[PDB]
This record gives C-alpha cells, structure tokens and sequence, in this order.
C-alpha cells in the first residue's frame, strides 16, 4: 500500500565516494579497485573555467598535485590520466568496498537513484529521470560536482551518471562514467542552454497504473482512444509521442490492472482536456513522469537487491 | 540549486537488517550490538491475529524457534524478550557493523527516511513526515514489517520508527524502537482509523523559503497579518496552528532571505485563500508540507 519517489539503497555506492582536491578545488570522487573517476574540471581555477585547454593543464599537473581522501585515509595517486570529460586517477590502493558494477550509458525517460555528495562524504538520495532534453532536475549545490547516478541491476551497480555543471532554469549536466556528455552540452562556464522539455507520456500512463493499483480509481472512465488519436492529443500538452513499444511495454502493468493501455490513454486524454478538478491522484496535483513502468513493478511488487 | 524530496544514504542502516522468522510469519529485524529487533507480531499465526494474547504466545517460544538470518549466516538466538510491541532477541555475536546510533521518539511534523525491506534485504529508501495524526504515508507491502525509519547526524544513526500495521485509508503505522506506537493504534486485526489529518505550517512555510532561495518569488507580496490573523486563516483550511517556537526555528531560513516569517506567512495566506492560479512551486501545483526547516537548510546549505 502507498506509493512514494524511492531511491536505491545506496550503501554499495557509498562505500566507493571520496573526496578529490587540487589546489583550490575540491569535488567528488568514485573509488573502484585501483581507479578515481572525477571531473576533469577539478584542475580547471575559477579563471581556467572560460575556455580551459585540459590537454595543456593536465600536462602542467604532477601526481603530486591531486590530493584523494577515503575518509581519514589518504590515497597516494601514481598516475593519472583523462577520458573525454573524466579524469582517471591511478591510486596505490584497490578499494575494498569496490562493489560488482558496470557504467551504463542510459536513455531520456529512464530513471536513477543520485546520490548527493560533499567533500566525499555522502548527504542523501533521491531519484532522477533523465529528461527527453538531456537534463535532469536535480539538487546539487557547489561541491556536489562528481557525485553519481545509478541503478541496481540484478547482482550489479550500474553507473550511469556523474554530475558536472548546472544550465538555466536550474536544471543538470553531466556525462557517463566514459566522460561523454548526456545532451549538447561542454564542460565550460558558457551561455548554455537545454532545449524545450517535453513530458515523458509512458511514466504519465505507468504512474497511473500505480496509482490502479493503489485504489486511486476516480479518474478511469469507459472510454477509449486509438494510439493516432491519442498522440494528436497529447503533442498539444508537451508529451512525448507514445509509440507501440510503449504500449507494449505497459503490457504487464495492463494485465494485472485488467485496464487496457489504450483505455488509460483514454482517461489520460480527459485528464489532460479537463483537468483534475481539484482532485489529486497519488498525493499529486499534477501528472508524474519519473516512474518508469519498471519503477512501478519494482515498488508494487517489493523486488529486493 | 534545486530543491528534491531526499532521504538520508542508507548504507549505516543496510548493514543492521536481518530476515526473522517464526513457524511461518517471516518479517524484518534491526540488528544492533548483540540485539535484534522486530515486531512482536512474528510470534502469530492469522488465528491469533485477531486478538493474540502476546504474552502467551511468547512463553509458548524457545530460542530455536526464532530464525535470524543476517544474509547467508545464521544467528544463534540465546534469549528473548517484549517490551511493548517489539521483541527483543539476544544473539550470540554482536553486529560488526553496528553505527553509532540512538533510539527516539519523533514529533509529528518531523521527517526521517525509510528504508523499506523484505525478508532481511533492502528494496528501496524514501523520505517520509510523521503526520498530525500519528500516520506515515509509506509505500510498504506484505513483508516489509520491522523495516524501520531513521535520521543521520555526523555519524550517528536517530532511529525513530519501526513499521507494523497499514490502515484503510493506504496509510501506516508503527512504533519507536521501545515498542511504544505513534498514536492510539495497537497489533491486531481490529478495525482501525487514523482520521482527519492537517497539513504542517510550518514544513510549508519552510518549503516556500526553499521556492525562494531557488528563486521561485511570485507568490512574495506586500501584504501584512499578524500571528492570531494568519492562524483564523490556517485553521479554516485544516493546517496546524502556527506558534511562536515555529517561527523561532523559521529564523534561520528568514535571515537567509531577508523574508520576515510572518511575511512569509501573509504570501500562505493568499495562496490558501485564492490558490496557485495555474502556476507552480518547485515543480508542484500543491503546498508541500513533508520537509522540515532543517530539511531545507541541510538541503540548500549542503551538509553531509
Ligand atoms: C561543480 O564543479 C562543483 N564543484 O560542485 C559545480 C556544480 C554546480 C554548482 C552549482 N550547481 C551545480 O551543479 N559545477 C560548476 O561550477 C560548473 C563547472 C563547469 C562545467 C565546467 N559551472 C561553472 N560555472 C557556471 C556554471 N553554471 C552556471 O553558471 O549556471 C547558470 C547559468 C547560472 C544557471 C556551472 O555549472
Ligand atoms: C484493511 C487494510 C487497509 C488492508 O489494512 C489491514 O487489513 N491492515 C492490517 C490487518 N491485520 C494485520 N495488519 C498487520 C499486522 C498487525 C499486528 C499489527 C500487518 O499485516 N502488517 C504487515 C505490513 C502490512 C501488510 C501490507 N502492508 C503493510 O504495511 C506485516 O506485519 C508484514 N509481515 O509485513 C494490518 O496491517
């Protein structure tokens, strides 16, 4: 019964968070085995940051130069080098608490759980989608740069994000754990800016069926739609063209429902045309889009890790 | 910037769950130095769930009936005993990984996170309040009783809650870590309601200290109440009374500001009276009333 925004459990991830310094800068590291994944713009002052040549500041850096702390442990750093927009620290110390883990490159409209770090140490948890424009709507503040994303796979963590830099409207950017940007996006202090987003219609109809499945009814009617008449509909609301993948996918979903797909995208449809009414569904006033239909399974059925 | 319902990292608590079984009932315990700690409810079948006699029930039990389970080790149970509605099991090896830790009873109008959990392992952390009327508005299925609730300061674990019963309305109940409940509620199958809750003012007027520091500032007017003004309001839309201790600990997030409290507390009033009027705060088109003044400041001031 109940249905909530839920986060991983991060302990695994927490275990692999260290803190990374050079010069004035300090940020977020992730420790597996003998590695430290940071942001490349740890070497970067605040000045290098209008138009930084990593190549040419990387070179200028000895090992010396990076200070790595686990906890009360310094880390001594016997190497280091970059990929795309990540440093690689080498570290004379394999991490006993490296979990099984994989880095995952993920797509708009997936989820994960983020967790928030300063100086290394972890501070809390909170689910993320990534959004159709290649942001994420986040809470980072300065020092929360090099904190991460991820997903709990079967035996396995797969990262999937480290954070980089906040764009207009105080939304995200970042990169997989190769250093490739999610979106358009650079590592630069620059004019910047995502492009529209747009709502993500397969969690809309997930998040509905878990409010089904949760006793909040009010809003199903004995309507239906096709999949055409539908996405004519939903393109005048900012959603997201829903494709026959999607509908198949909410398959399972609709079986234990005994609510078809097409007749929920009917009562999104009124929903969208009319409005709640002063109603709410699940707590909300407004139609939630970062529950991927896994998301749903995953909590309605209690998977564990 | 921005501003995220966030629970606490959950790992110092990952480390305490262990799966309890008794005949048939499994469920979760809290394992701390050489205790663990579940619901006393492990120890009835479905019949005795009507109205179980615990103290029976209990003496009935030995030792070996109680199968602790702490990942692929099974604990050796040497002793157990009730106080209220949890049970308290003596093991033979004290848990390594133990944090720092406390046990207390939270204030309605308090927040802590949950770390939801089946048969000893966990499924899933979220942020939860102790509402008004004693209830958490969880997300729990069948197992996940002896999962419990916690904040973290420094390295020390608060724990506050331990999970016990659903009731009709979809929402939850249970105890603190002495096995009293959080209102008037009791362990059997009797039909029960939580009633009428309130929204928390002053979790609210937190929240639109946080729109503001996010720079959300639409609904900042220059319209003035007084304390007994704004409180004939609040309690015409069934929020919490606002009282002076509230808008004490409202200072830090005003002086942030430089919006006085009751300010603040005039730009409540007319979105109460008048509504959000097709626009949003912090993503939401409702007054959000789950995190706490220090939940704002932890979260806008970034401590770990
Ligand atoms: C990060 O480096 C860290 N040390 O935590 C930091 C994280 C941001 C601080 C505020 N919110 C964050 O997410 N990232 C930055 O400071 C980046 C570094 C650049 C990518 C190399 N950065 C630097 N300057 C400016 C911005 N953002 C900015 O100006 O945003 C607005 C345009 C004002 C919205 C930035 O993210
Ligand atoms: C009518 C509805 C709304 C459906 O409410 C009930 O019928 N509620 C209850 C009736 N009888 C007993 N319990 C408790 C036990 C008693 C002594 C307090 C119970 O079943 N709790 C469980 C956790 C539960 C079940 C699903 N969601 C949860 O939160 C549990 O013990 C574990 N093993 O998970 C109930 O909650």
């Amino acid at each position: 019964s109940g249905f909530r925004k839920m986060a991983f459990p991060s302990g695994k991830v927490e275990g692999c968070m260290v803190q990374v310094t050079c010069g004035t800068t300090t940020l977020n590291g992730l420790w597996l085995d003998d590695v430290v994944y940071c942001p490349r713009h740890v070497i970067c002052t605040s000045e290098d940051m209008l138009n930084p040549n990593y190549e040419d500041l990387l070179i200028r850096k000895s090992n010396h130069n990076f200070l790595v702390q686990a906890g009360n442990v310094q880390l001594r750093v016997i190497g280091h080098s970059m990929q795309n927009c990540v440093l690689k620290l080498k570290v004379d110390t394999a991490n006993p608490k490296t979990p099984k883990y994989k880095f995952v490159r993920i797509q708009p409209g997936q989820t994960f759980s983020v967790l928030a770090c300063y100086n290394g140490s972890p501070s809390g948890v909170y689910q993320c989608a990534m959004r159709p424009n290649f942001t994420i709507k986040g809470s980072f503040l300065n020092g929360s740069c090099g904190s991460v994303g991820f997903n709990i796979d079967y035996d396995c963590v797969s990262f999937c994000y480290m954070h980089h830099m906040e764009l207009p409207t105080g939304v995200h950017a970042g990169t997989d754990l190769e250093g490739n940007f999610y979106g358009p996006f650079v590592d630069r202090q620059t004019a910047q800016a995502a492009g529209t987003d747009t709502t993500i219609t397969v969690n809309v109809l997930a998040w509905l069926y878990a409010a089904v499945i949760n006793g909040d009814r009010w809003f199903l009617n004995r309507f239906t739609t096709t999949l055409n008449d539908f996405n004519l509909v939903a393109m005048k609301y900012n959603y997201e063209p829903l494709t026959q993948d999607h509908v198949d996918i909410l398959g399972p979903l609709s079986a234990q429902t005994g609510i078809a797909v097409l007749d929920m995208c009917a009562s999104l449809k009124e929903l969208l045309q009319n409005g709640m009414n002063g109603r709410t569904i699940l707590g909300s006033a407004l139609l939630e889009d970062e529950f991927t239909p896994f998301d749903v399974v995953r909590q309605c059925s209690g998977v564990t890790f």
